[PDB]
C-alpha cells in the first residue's frame, strides 16, 4: 500500500495474507479476504502450486495467538481468467478446516471514496510491509482507465486520484476495496510506477460465479 496508514491491529479481522508456491521460484505473497469460514477471496494471478492462508495477522513477522495458519485443500480460478488482457482476474481458495471466529478474524458477509488494506509494497522500490496498511482511495469514471487498453467498465472498477499518489500495489492483489464496510473491489493490477488509477475487479460482476463456487463446494 502507498500513501497509506498502518491499520489498527485487527481492526480488519477478515484479511487473509497469502503465501503462494510455485515449482519454478520462491514464494510469492497476496492479500485476500474471508468471507466464508473455510472460504477466501483473492485474485486470480495469485494462483500457485500450493497456498497457505495466514487469518489474524497483524505484524507477519511476529507470531502471536490472533494468528490461524491455515492449509488451502482447493484453488478455484475464474475459467476464463486471461494472462493476456487480465481479465476476471479472481479466485476463490477453499480452506482445509474451517476458521475460528475471534475478535481477531471473522467473515466479510464515481467520485465516492474507498479503502484498500494490504501487505504490499509501500513504494515502487520498497519492500512488501511487515504491517497492515490501508489508504483511501478515489471511485473514478472508467475513461480515467482508459489507458489500460484492456480495462473494461463493467468487468473492473476504476480506483485513484492520478493528482495523489495513493495506492495499493505489488503484495496487495487479492485484497478487498471496500466502500462503505462492503466488498466492492478485488486488487488486480496498475502500472509499475504506481502512478493512480489502477484497475480492481468488479465483484458485483462475479457474484453469480462466487455463489455457484460456493454451493457446489
Ligand atoms: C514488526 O516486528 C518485528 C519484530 O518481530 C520488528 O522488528 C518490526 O520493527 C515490527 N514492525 C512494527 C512496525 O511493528
Ligand atoms: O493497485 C495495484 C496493484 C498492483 C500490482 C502490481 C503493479 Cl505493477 C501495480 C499495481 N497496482
Ligand atoms: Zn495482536
Amino acid at each position: 500500500i502507498i500513501g497509506g496508514t498502518e491499520c489498527k491491529p485487527h481492526s480488519r479481522p477478515y484479511m487473509a495474507y497469502l503465501e503462494i508456491v510455485t515449482s519454478n521460484g520462491p514464494s510469492k505473497f497476496c492479500g485476500g479476504f474471508l468471507i466464508r469460514r473455510n472460504f477466501v477471496l483473492t485474485a486470480a494471478h495469485c494462483a500457485g502450486r500450493s497456498i497457505t492462508v495466514t487469518l489474524g495477522a497483524h505484524n507477519i513477522t511476529e507470531e502471536e495467538d490472533t494468528w490461524q495458519k491455515l492449509e488451502v485443500i482447493k484453488q478455484f480460478r475464474h475459467p476464463k481468467y486471461n494472462t493476456s488482457t487480465l481479465h476476471h482476474d479472481i479466485m476463490l481458495l477453499k480452506l482445509k478446516e474451517k476458521a475460528s471466529l475471534t475478535l481477531a478474524v471473522g467473515t466479510l458477509p464515481p467520485g465516492r471514496m474507498c479503502r484498500v488494506a494490504g501487505w504490499g509494497r509501500t513504494g515502487v522500490l520498497k519492500p512488501g510491509s511487515d504491517t497492515l496498511q490501508e489508504v483511501k482511495l478515489r471511485l473514478m469514471d472508467p475513461q480515467a482507465c482508459s489507458h489500460f487498453r484492456d480495462f473494461d467498465h463493467n468487468l473492473q472498477l476504476c480506483v485513484g486520484n492520478p493528482r495523489k499518489t495513493k495506492s495499493a500495489f505489488k503484495g496487495d492483489s487479492g485484497g478487498p476495496l471496500l466502500c462503505a464496510g462492503a466488498a466492492q473491489g478485488i486488487v488486480s493490477y496498475g502500472r509499475s510506477d504506481a502512478k493512480p488509477p489502477a484497475v480492481f475487479t468488479r465483484i458485483s460482476h462475479y457474484q453469480p460465479w462466487i455463489n455457484q463456487i460456493l454451493q457446489a463446494n
